[PDB]
């Protein structure tokens, strides 16, 4: 199946569009051609900066017929920096603004960790520690909650988050809405098994990102491995006429995740959805599962201290 079906009904497509790092001058487009080739699940995010340029696009496939809105499945995350109370209503009515939408179909809880409030991203302190906010995990669940029963957001859930930190909103006395997906990195050299298995024992459905290892993340070092150009994974792509990409995409769709490659590429962006027309073997999901590493494109020395930090725990 295409769709996977959440805790509030709604059924969310397995491959979506990733937007972190497409440029705005490149996102309109980018979205655009996805649409056209039938994507229907964008993954966004505020601190993407390119909200807006990705509103632009859906408003106009709207407008051409191409698509129609219940059609989408549009998902965004607030930002560390808005994590207290009072500021979470406002985060997800700017990136509403930016999207051009009246509700979003998932809303995510981007970090565990909150940080100082303002204008910066990231605040640092003099010495390049990133500056905590005093604000707790499930005050900010509780106001996400809040943004369900407005008619905000259709669902909301989480993303890197350890276990641990998933069963604190599990374990909420006076819970309203169980978190409906855990967005984690997840590829084959950082498989998650014990994530997964604990995510989908608690009906919690698990988001890959950075399914091809995020190349392009801005902290890359040269002698960092590189999943597309690993001739194991190619082998395996040749052997089904594939390219490692098809392969790397349709390997987390094989263990009943959703992922979201990103694009701005057109040829790429269509080649990435050409995944609905081959099958992964047996040997061939057992050998990715292999290449594990427990290595990870997506993580902040610089607030390894903070309280909440995801990934001290084993998972
Ligand atoms: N929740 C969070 O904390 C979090 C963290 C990281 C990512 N995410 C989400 O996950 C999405 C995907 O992760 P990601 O952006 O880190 O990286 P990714 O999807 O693993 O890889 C993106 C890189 O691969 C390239 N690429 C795409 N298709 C390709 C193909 N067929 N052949 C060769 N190269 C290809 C892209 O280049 P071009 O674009 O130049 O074509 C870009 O450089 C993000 O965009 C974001 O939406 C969420
Ligand atoms: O977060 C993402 O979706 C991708 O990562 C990005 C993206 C942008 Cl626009 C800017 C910076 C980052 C980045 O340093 N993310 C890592 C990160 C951040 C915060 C906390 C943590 N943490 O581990 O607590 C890690």
């Amino acid at each position: 199946a295409s769709r996977i079906l959440l805790n509030n009904g709604a059924k969310m497509p397995i491959l979506g569009l990733g937007t972190w790092k497409s440029p705005p001058g490149q996102v309109t487009e980018a979205v655009k051609v996805a649409i056209d080739v039938g994507y229907r699940h964008i993954d966004c995010a505020h601190v993407y900066q390119n909200e807006n340029e990705v509103g632009v696009a859906i408003q106009e496939k709207l407008r051409e017929q191409v698509v129609k809105r219940e059609e989408l499945f549009i998902v965004s995350k607030l930002w560390c920096t808005y994590h207290e109370k009072g500021l979470v209503k406002g985060a997800c009515q700017k990136t509403l603004s930016d999207l051009k939408l009246d509700y979003l179909d998932l809303y995510l809880i981007h970090w565990p960790t909150g940080f100082k409030p303002g204008k910066e991203f990231f605040p640092l302190d003099e010495s390049g520690n990133v500056v905590p906010s005093d604000t707790n995990i499930l005050d900010t669940w509780a106001a996400m909650e809040e943004l369900v029963d407005e008619g905000l957001v259709k669902a909301i859930g989480i993303s890197n988050f350890n276990h641990l930190q998933v069963e604190m909103i599990l374990n909420k006395p006076g819970l309203k809405y169980k978190p409906a997906v855990n967005q984690i990195e997840c590829h084959p050299y950082l498989t998650q098994e014990k994530l997964i298995q604990y995510c989908q024992s608690k009906g919690i459905v698990v988001t890959a990102y950075s399914p091809l290892g995020s190349p392009d993340r801005p902290w890359a070092k040269p002698e960092d491995p590189s999943l597309l150009e690993d001739p194991r994974i190619k082998a395996i792509a040749a052997k089904h006429n594939k390219t490692t990409a098809q392969v790397l995409i349709r390997f987390p769709m094989q263990r009943n995740l959703v992922v979201i490659p990103k694009s701005v590429t057109p040829e790429r962006i269509a080649e990435n959805f050409k995944v609905f027309d081959f099958e992964l073997s047996s040997q061939d999901m057992t050998t990715l599962l292999s290449y594990n590493r427990n290595w990870r494109v997506c993580a902040l020395l610089s607030d390894t201290s903070h309280k909440d930090y995801p990934f001290h725990e084993e998972f």
